[PDB]
């Protein structure tokens, strides 16, 4: 799965993870922390819409 930040423009891919924040390649959106916001403009997980899956 895909997501996106549908403020800044930035992307999560719940493949190549986020080990830069503490998450694993083949976590999942939802099954992130709650205290997840964007690496970027600072938009919680809230605010990132997904590329459809
Ligand atoms: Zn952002």
């Amino acid at each position: 799965a895909k997501w996106v930040c549908k403020i800044c423009g930035y992307i999560y891919d719940e493949d190549a993870g986020d080990p830069d924040n503490g998450i694993s390649p083949g976590t999942k959106f939802e099954e992130l922390p709650d205290d997840w916001v964007c690496p970027i403009c600072g938009a919680p997980k809230s605010e990132f819409e997904k590329l459809e899956d």
